[PDB]
C-alpha cells in the first residue's frame, strides 16, 4: 500500500556547489543539514511540496574525499533512477528565471502524451532535471 | 517556484520483469503505457499519490533490445540519483507481506534523525527501495 513518495535521494560529487545550485539557485527550502563524519557525508534535506530531497555528497575540502563516479549518460543511461521532474506553474517564465541565474534550459517540449509544456536542465553532475506543467 | 515533484523516472533491464515488480506486487495503479521503438521503447507511467514514476525500459524479446548498463553500486554509488523512498503507515507488516511476495526486505531500522521506522528493499535491477513511517 505504497500512498505516496517520503523523499527522493541523490548523490553529488562537490556538496559546496550542489548546496549552491539546490538551495541558492533552484531556491528550495532546507529542512535540515547534517554531518555524517564516520560516512565521510553531509546529508541535506529540502522540501519540495510534501516529500523530502535528500542531497548527499562530501565537500572537496574533506581530509577524507574521494569523488563519486560520474553518472553514465553515454551512449546508454545505467538501469536506476533516471531525473526528476518538478512541477511548476510557467515552464517558459521558470525556464526564463534558470537563464538569468545562468542555468542553461533546453528549449520548451511538450509532453508526448499529455502535451503539457516541459523543459530539461541540468545539476552540476549532470543529473537531468525537468520543469513540467 | 518549484512546488513539487511532477514524476520520478527510472530504467529497467527488463521490461516485463519489472512490470511484474511494480505493478503486480508492489501494486502501484497504471496510468499509461506506451510504446514508441527506439524514441523511448516502452515508458510505463505510474500512479504514486500526487507523483509519477515513469518506468522506461525495453522488453527482451524487442528485435532492437539493448541491455543499459548496470547500476553502480559498489564501492561508491554514481553521481546522481540514489533511491527512493515510499510513505507506509506501518513499516512491520508492509516488511511482513514484502517478504510473503518473495521480496527480500532488510531489517527494520530507525531513521537517524527522526526516530521512525524503515526498511530497504530492492527492484529487479538492485534500485533501492525504501519503507518509511
Ligand atoms: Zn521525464
Amino acid at each position: 500500500k505504497l500512498k505516496a513518495v517520503h523523499h527522493v535521494a541523490l548523490i553529488v560529487s562537490d556538496y559546496d556547489k550542489s548546496y549552491e545550485f539546490y538551495v541558492n539557485q533552484l531556491g528550495f527550502e532546507v529542512i535540515r543539514e547534517n554531518h555524517r563524519p564516520k560516512r565521510h557525508d553531509y546529508k541535506l534535506d529540502l522540501k519540495c511540496g510534501d516529500i523530502e530531497l535528500e542531497i548527499f555528497g562530501n565537500k572537496l575540502t574533506d581530509s577524507n574525499y574521494c569523488a563519486p563516479p560520474e553518472r553514465i549518460s553515454w551512449p546508454r543511461e545505467a538501469c536506476g533512477l533516471r531525473h526528476l521532474a518538478f512541477y511548476v506553474e510557467d515552464v517558459e517564465a521558470s525556464r526564463q528565471e534558470l537563464i538569468a541565474l545562468g542555468i542553461r534550459v533546453e528549449e520548451v517540449r511538450y509532453d508526448d502524451y499529455t502535451g503539457k509544456k516541459m523543459a530539461f536542465f541540468f545539476d552540476p553532475d549532470g543529473l537531468p532535471l525537468e520543469l513540467h506543467e
